[PDB]
């Protein structure tokens, strides 16, 4: 397990937070996370694990960049901000069942690579991405991290 680095997709709605929103931050935690699967995801992305920034509800959804896990799960203290959008009104200081990673800017990838090529590769077929749509955090296998890189690279040129 955490000996192997690991791969991940997380979602982001770009006109609240994008890949240039952490490039120029460096690190953030990811908060607002408030799908417990998801959560869950989280509780299992280890240090070092990649990660494709995939800007979500939005005109070119698809991946924008990569990221790197650079902190285990935490308490996700946005749910006690009552300023938030991810107040949760349930959530105490003592059981707060919300969790969140820190994670680092890997790459800002010049243009994103569309959800609609994503649909369009053999290799990406059993992608969760098309599966779940609630799943903000969702694993990514090997080879769909591989391919997903590589096509990125077929568009720079």
């Amino acid at each position: 397990r955490a000996e192997d680095i690991h791969y991940w997709l997380l979602k982001s709605e770009p006109h609240k937070f994008s890949i240039d929103d952490l490039a120029k931050q460096k690190t953030s935690p990811w908060d607002g996370v408030r799908n417990y699967a998801a959560r869950n995801n989280m509780r299992a992305m280890s240090v070092g694990d990649k990660v494709l920034f995939y800007h979500s509800n939005t005109k070119e959804p698809g991946v924008a960049g990569l990221a790197e896990v650079v902190r285990l799960a935490y308490d996700d203290f946005t749910a006690l901000d009552k300023t938030s959008e991810y107040f949760d009104p349930k959530a105490t200081k003592e059981k707060n069942p919300w969790k969140m990673v820190d994670v680092k800017f890997v790459a800002r990838w010049d243009t994103v690579l569309t959800l609609h090529e994503l649909k369009s590769r053999r290799e990406l077929q059993k992608m969760a991405l098309f599966t779940q749509r609630r799943l903000s955090v969702q694993p990514v296998s090997a080879s769909e991290y591989a391919y997903i890189l590589r096509m990125n690279e077929e568009q720079q040129r």
